[PDB]
C-alpha cells in the first residue's frame, strides 16, 4: 500500500465487500443496506448517525454508541455490540451516565444526546456527542473502559456547538477536538474548528480549520468520523451541505490535515465521495441525508468500512480503502 | 372489554384486519394501503384528509365527505359512499352547498374547502371543514340528512382557523367544537382550543385544551377525528408536528379529556401512535404526513378503523382498539 | 352643521382648540402635546393608546381606561379621571378585575392587557382590550358603572385577535364589534372584521369590513376609537400601517360605514388624516406611531377631540369636526 | 389536424409511443423513464432540464445541450447526440465557449450555466441558458452551427434572471425572448416577460406576459421549451410552482399567445398538464419537480415529444399532440 | 485647481457656503437645512431624493424633478424651479407624462415613480427614475426640453431594478447608464452595474462596476447623482448601506471610474463622506438616511453643491470641491 | 452604609452629582450628557460602550479602553485618559496589540474589536472585548501594565460569542468570565454564562447564569460592566432587550449573584433601572440603546458612576449608590 496507516490496528475481521467491477466510484455501498433498520428496537423511531470501534467483549468483536430516537422523538444514546460489525445487538435502554467527578453532579442533568463519536485514547474509550445543557446543544464528553458504564465529564464548550470529534491521540502534548459552532436551530452556516486541551476539562487555543467551499458543501460543513492517522497526515471524512429550494442535502467527502497542526488543510477533495442517491438515503424522517459518524480501518490492508446515517432513519455501511481515498483526494483537490 | 364505549353504535361490519403477530405497535396499518388513490377520480390530483361515518343508503353502509384537490390544485369536498368502508364511490363533482338560511346567501360564496370532519348529532349529520371566507381560512359549518344535499350555515369563527371538529353530542346543553387558531400561511404554531355554542351559530366560552409538548408534536398540534365517548372520558386522536431542517413531519396519537369539561386533559400519550414511515406516507405532494380525519368505532367490540391522509396524496386505513389505545395512553402519559 | 350627530351627547365642555390659520390639514394637533407624559406615574415606563368617555364623578367630567406599561414593560390597564379632558388623574395601580360570573374565575387569570376602548351602551360602560389568554392576544370584555369596579366577561374570540372595538348600540338587535385577526407576533397583515352577538357572550355572523388598500395603509389596518353614529352612517377612525426598510409607520384616517350593515363601506379616505411627524410621534419606545383609541364628540357643534398614542410613549390630542372629516372623506374616497 | 403547425419541420422519426387506452390525461409519459439516468456520465451527479433539436450529424438525427451537475455539484453544459432521440451520447466534458467577438473576451468568464433552451433561427442554432455573471444568474446567449463549437455572445440582461427562452423566428423584425426576473436565491416569486432585440445584443421594449394565477402555479411561473408557432398563435408550455409547508412543487402546463404580440395571452390552461407523481419525479436531489426545457414537434402529424427534468435528477419524456393540447387549453382556459 | 473639470459648465451662481473653520470633514452641510421641507406643497407628505440641473427659465436659473410622496403615501414626480438653487418653486401637481412614441401608449401606464436623476445630453434633458411597470420597480426613461412637457420612452430594463443614472454623454458612441438590480421589496443586496445603448431604447453589454465592501457600505450600494467628468476620470458619488439590528443606515461617498470603461474602478473611498447625523437626517419617515440624487458643479472653480434626501422626509444641501473629494478619495482608497 | 463593598478602592474623586429632589428613579443621569460626543476624534463616527478604571498616570486619575467606530464604520479600540473621569483625552489612533507569547503571532491578526471591559486583577489590568477571529465574533483577551502597551492572549472561546466580562479576582482559585453565546448576525437570543480558567488560556466548567425573563429583557440578555463584590454577593449590572415591531430596545438593570458560585442568582431586579428615554439615547446610529460597560465604585461611600453607550453613538454617565441598587434589587426581585 502506498499510504501507511499510523497507530492503527490490525483488523482482518473488518466487515468488507469487494468493489463491484461496474462501480466507478471511490466509495461503494454495502449491498444489503441498511445494516440497522429504524425499528430494530421495540421503542425506536429511528437509529442513525452512530459510533463504532473494535472491542472484544462477550457479545462480539465490535462495540458502539448509537443514536436512537424513540417514539416520543427524544434523542438518546444506546450502547451496542456486534460479532461481525454488521448485525448489531443494541441495548434496549439508554446510556444513563455516571459523573466522573462529583463536581459535575449538579451541571450534567440529562436532557438529550445525539450523533456520538468514539475513539480509543491511551487507556479508555472517549465519547463525544451533541449534548443538551439547559436544552441548548453543546459537546458532551465521557469515557468508558467496557461500554457498560459511562463516566460523563464537563461539557467541553459553551453552546451552541455540534459535531465535536476527538483526534485519537495527543498532539504537541494536548488533546485536540474538532467542533462546529452552531446556533439554536437548523443552523444555516458552519465552519470546522479545532480546540486544544492539556486535560480534557479546560479548552483553548481555538483554531479555524476550514469553511464551506464547493457547491455540494456550500451551506455548511462539519467533522464526521474519528480522524485516521496516515503518513500523508490526518485523513478526515466530513459532511457538507447544499441548500435546495426544498431544504438541505447532506453529502460527505474527505480531506487531509497537517499531522502536527491539524487546523492546516493539505488536501481537500473538491467532489463529494458519497451523496444521497438510494431510496433509503433519500426517503425517511429527513430526506437526502448521508451522514458518517464512524469508520473501521484495517491497518494491515488499508480497508475502510464506513458507518453512515441514512435519511436520519437508519444506519448503512459503505467501503473503500485508504489508498483509493488519499489518491483521489490529492488528485481532485480544492484549496 | 375494559373501557366502555358510550353513546356508540353497533358496527359488526366495521372494516377490520387482525393485528399481525410481528406487529409491536398499538396501531397497525391496513395491508393494502392506500384504500383511495390520488387518481380515483378523472379530475383529481389527490384525495386525502377525509370524513367517514356509518350511513345506510342505496350505495352502501357508509358515507363520507372527501377532500379532493383537482388538477388546478383547487381544494374541494366531494360526497362519497361505500358498501364495505374500504372501496369507495366518490362523486365526480364537488358539493355545491345550499344555504340553510337565506341570510347567508351573500356571505357564503364558495372559495375553497378542505379537511372535513363529519358526525351525526341528534337528528342530522354535521360537517365542519376549513372554509375560505374572502380567501382566508376559518371553519365552515353545514348539515345534511342524506349526504346528497348539504345545507351551509355561518362560519363558526373569524379567520384564521383550521382543524374545526365537533363533539358528537351537546355537553351541558351546548355544542362543543375543537378548533386551532392559525395564520395566513403554513402556520408555525398551533394549540388546540374548544369553543361552545347553544345554537351552532354564535360561539363563545373559549377554553384552551393543550399545546405542543413532546418532540414529535413540538411545533404544532391539531384535532383529528371526532371525539369518542368512553368510560374514561373523551378519547381524542390528534395530529402533532415536528419541524426538521427540511420541513414538517405530521404524526398522530391520542389523549383522554374530561367528560364534562373536555378542555381539561386527563391523559396524553407521550409518544406518537402512528408516524410517516411507508413509501405512500413519505412520498407525495407533501412528504411525511399521516393525518387522521375520521374513525369508525364498533361499540360492541371496541374495534377501531382509522382513516388518515398520506403525504397529502391518498387515503389509507389503520386499525386498533379502544382498550389498546386507552391502556397505552394511560401507561405512557405526558402531563 | 351639514352632517348630524345621532345618539350623541351634548359636550359644551369638550377639550378644544381652534384651527390655526396656517393649518391646511383636516385635523390639527393640540399645541401642548403630549397631554400625558410617559412618566406621569411613579411606576410608568409609558402611557399611550388609551380610552376616554364623558363621565360625571367626584374627580371630574371625564373618565377613562389607560394603557400603562410599567418598568418591567408589563402591559396593564389603569382607570383615570379628569376635570377638563386634558389633565388626568390616573390611578397609580392597575385595574384588578372582578369576574361578572363565577363561571369565568378559572379561565380569566390576568396575564396582560392593552389598548382599551370604552363606550356607554344602554346602562353601563363596556370595555374591550387586547387581553392575554394563556399569554396569547385576544379581545377581553368587561363592564363598569363607575370606573371603580370592573366586571370581566368571557373573551369574545379565540386568539389571535386585537383591536376589538364595540359599536355604541345594538344593531338589528345585536351587539356588533370590530376586531382584527392577527398572529402571535408583530403581525405582518390585518383586515377589519365585525362579529355579532345577542348577549355579549356568544359571537358569530362574522363579516369582512375591509383590508389594506392605499400605500400609507398597505401592510395592515385596524379599528381605532368607538364608531361615531352620523346621518351619513358610521364615522370610523381607523389606523393603517406602511412598512419601510426600518419598520412600521402607523398613521390614521377615517371611513364611513353603512348604518344598518356596518361591514359595508360607503366612503373611505384615500389619504391619511394624521401621521407621525412631530418629535413626540417619531421618537420614543416605538418610532413613527400615531394610534387613536378614543374621541370625544360634542353633538351640538360637531367638534371632535381625538386621543392618540404617540411613539408607544405618551398620549396626545388632536382636533377636527364631524363636517370637516365627513366632507374630506367623501371628496377623497378610495373604493 | 385542426390546428396547423406553422414554420415547423417534418419529423416522421420523432420519438413516439401511443396514448394508452386507460390514459385519461392530455399528456402521457414514456413507459421506460427516465431516458437519461443521473449517472450516465462518469462524472455526472445529475442530468436534467435539457435542450433538444432535430440535427443531422454523424452521431444521429438529434442533438442537444444538456445540463449536467457534477460531483462537485457544479452546474455545467454538455453537448449531446442521438439517433432516435431517446438514447443519448452525451459528451463527457463540458462545453468550453469561444467568444463570438473580441469585445466579450474579458467579460464572459465561465462560472456556471444551467437549464439551456435551443432553437434554430434563420442560419444557426441559438442557445440560451442561466449563466453566471460574477456568480449572479442572468441569461447567457450563444450560437452554434454544428453543436461542436459554441460561440458565446453578450449576456442578454442584467442579473437577476432565469428561464430565458427565444422565440424561433423574428417577430416584426426583432428577436423576441422569454425571461423571468428573479432574485439571488430560491426565488419566491416570478412573472413571465418578453424582451425584444434588433440584433441579439441590445434588448428593450420589455413586455409583461403573465404571472402566477391558479393554485398549482400560485408561487411563480416561468417559460419552458421553445414556443411552437400554430394557427392559434404561439403554443407555449411553461412551468408553475405551488409552495407547500415542505417546499416547492414544479408542474407544467401550456398557454397560447398572440401571434404578433406574444405578451398578450389568448388562452391559458387552468390545470397543469403534467405534475410530479412518479417515483423518479418525486424522489431525487429536489423532490417534486417536472420541468420542461424542450419539445420536438412533427408538423406532418402534430405529434409532440416532451423532454423534462425529473426531481432535478434525470431526464424523462412524455407525449401529446398539438391538437390535444390546444383543445384542452381552449376548453379549460383561465383568463 | 489640481483636478480639471471636463465638459462642465460655468456656474458662478452655484449655491454656496464656504467651509466653516471648525469643520474637519471633506463635505460640509448647508447651515439652514433642509432647503425643502416635507410640507412645502399642500399635498406633500414628504419631498426628497430629487434631481437638479442648471436651466434658464422665467422662473429661475435652475430646474428640477422632485420626488413628492403625497398623503396617500403615493410616490410621484413634480417639476420645479429656482432662481438661486436653494429656494424652490415646485409644481403643485405631478408630472403627467406624454408618450414619445405611439408604441408605448399601452405599456406605460402610470403607477408610481421615485428618485429621479436628470442630466442634459447633447440636445435635451434626460430623466431616469424608479418607475412602476405593473407595480414592479424598473428604470423609467423620459426626456424634456423645457421642464414643462415630459416625453416618456421605453423602460430601459426589466424589473427588478432601481438607481438608474445616466452618464451625461455618449461613451464610445453609446449611452451609458448606472443601474442596480434589486428585488420586489426592501432589497438586502445590491451591486452597481452599467448598461450601454446606441439609441436609448435597446440595452446591452452589461458590466459589473463594484459591490458592497467596507462596513458602512456592506449591505448594498447604488449610484447617486450624475457622473462628473474630470481629468481623473468619472467622479461618482454613490450611496451605501449598513444594516444594524434596527434597520438600514444610508450614507454616501465617492469613487473614480475609468474615462473609457466606467465599470472599471480607478479609486474608491474607504470612508463615507457624509452620513446621517443631524436631527433631520436621523428622524423622519425612514430613520438614518442621507441619499444624494444631484450635484451642481461650477467648472470654473470646482465648487460642488450636493442635493440629498434626508430621512426620506426633506431635501438638504451640502458643499465640497472637486479637488477635495478627489484628493481624499485617492488618499483613502479601498481597491 | 448597609451593604459593604468588598475588595474595593477608596475613590474620593469619583465623578459625582447628587440625586435631584424631583428624581424618583434608582439611577439618575449626569446633567450634561453625553460626556463623550460621537465626533471627539477627527476620525470617529461614534464612540460608545466603553471601559473605564481608576488609574494614576501623567494624563490623569482614570484610564480606559474606548470603542471607536471610524468613518469606514470599522470597529476599533482606543486608549484614553481623564483627570476627572468626565472629560476624556482619547488617543487618536487604535490600539495595536503586541502578542503576549510568540505562539499567537499567526492566529491573532487584527480584524475588529468592540465593547471592551477592563478590570485590574492582582498585578495588571485585564481587557476583554468582542474580537474578530476570521471575521467571526468571539472574546478577545489582553493585558496591560500602563495602558500604553497592550499584550494580546488567546481568544477565550470559539465563535460565536460576545459580552465577555471578567470577575475582578480569582474565585476558588480560577479566573471567572461572563460570556454570551451568540450567532453570526444580530442575535435574536441570548443567555448569560460563566466559564472558568486556571490560567487565562484554557476554559471550561461552563455554567448557565440566567436567561431572558421579564418583558424588558424578553429577547436576550448579556453582562454589562465588571462585577462588584459586596456583602450580598456579586452586584452585576447587565443589559436586556425588548423586541418591538421596529427593532430592539436596550435597557439595563442589576442582579445579585452568589459569592462562591456566581452562576447561582440570589436576586434579580424585575424592572430595568435605566432605559432609552433621552434624545441622545433614542436618536443616533442605533436607536433606543442604553448600554453599560463600566462603573466606578467608591468603597468609602458606596457611590457609583456608570458609563454607558447611548444609541451606539456617544458615551454618557449616570449615578446611583450600592445601597440604593441593592435595596431595590432585593425588594423588586424576579426569581
Ligand atoms: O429605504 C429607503 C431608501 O430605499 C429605496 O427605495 C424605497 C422606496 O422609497 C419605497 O420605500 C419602496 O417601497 O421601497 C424602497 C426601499 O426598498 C431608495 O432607492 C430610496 O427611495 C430610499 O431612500
Amino acid at each position: 500500500m502506498k499510504t501507511q496507516i499510523i497507530n492503527g490496528v490490525s483488523l482482518p475481521n473488518i466487515p468488507w465487500q469487494d468493489k463491484p467491477a461496474d462501480c466507478k466510484d471511490v466509495i461503494w455501498r454495502y449491498d444489503a443496506n441498511p445494516i440497522i433498520p429504524r425499528d430494530q428496537l421495540p421503542t425506536s423511531n429511528s437509529i442513525f448517525n452512530s459510533a463504532v470501534v473494535p472491542y472484544e467483549s462477550e457479545k462480539g468483536k465490535f462495540a458502539g454508541v448509537f443514536r436512537v430516537d424513540d417514539k416520543c422523538r427524544n434523542m438518546e444514546l444506546h450502547a451496542g455490540f456486534s460479532k461481525d460489525g454488521i448485525h448489531w445487538d443494541i441495548n434496549p435502554d439508554r446510556i444513563v451516565f455516571e459523573q466522573a467527578e462529583k463536581s459535575t453532579e449538579e451541571v450534567n442533568q440529562w436532557g438529550y444526546g445525539y450523533d456520538p463519536r468514539v475513539c480509543f485514547i491511551e487507556d479508555r474509550f472517549w465519547v463525544t456527542w451533541c449534548n443538551a445543557y439547559g436544552w441548548k446543544p453543546t459537546i458532551g464528553v465521557a469515557y468508558t473502559f467496557d461500554f457498560k458504564t459511562f463516566y460523563q465529564c464537563e461539557n467541553a464548550f459553551l453552546p451552541f456547538n455540534r459535531n465535536g470529534v476527538l483526534f485519537p491521540r495527543k498532539i504537541n502534548g494536548k488533546y485536540v477536538m474538532f467542533s462546529r459552532p452552531s446556533d439554536s436551530g437548523h443552523t444555516p452556516f458552519g465552519d470546522m474548528f479545532i480546540s486544544q486541551s492539556p486535560d480534557m476539562k479546560y479548552w483553548g487555543e481555538h483554531r479555524h480549520v476550514m469553511g464551506p467551499l464547493r457547491a455540494w458543501e456550500s451551506k455548511k460543513i462539519g467533522a464526521g468520523p474519528i480522524p485516521i492517522e496516515t503518513s500523508e497526515g490526518w485523513l478526515c471524512f466530513y459532511h457538507g451541505v447544499l441548500e435546495s429550494c426544498n431544504g438541505f442535502v447532506y453529502s460527505f467527502s474527505a480531506c487531509i490535515l497537517d499531522k502536527d497542526e491539524p487546523w492546516k488543510v493539505k488536501y481537500r477533495c473538491a467532489e463529494y465521495l458519497l451523496s444521497p442517491q438510494k431510496i433509503y438515503e433519500c426517503v425517511g424522517d429527513v430526506q437526502n441525508v448521508t451522514f458518517p459518524c464512524a469508520t473501521l480501518v484495517d491497518a494491515d490492508t488499508g480497508r475502510i468500512a464506513i458507518y453512515y446515517g441514512c435519511a436520519d432513519t437508519c444506519v448503512s455501511m459503505a467501503f473503500t480503502t485508504v489508498d483509493d481515498v488519499v489518491d483521489y483526494v490529492k488528485s481532485h483537490s480544492s484549496v
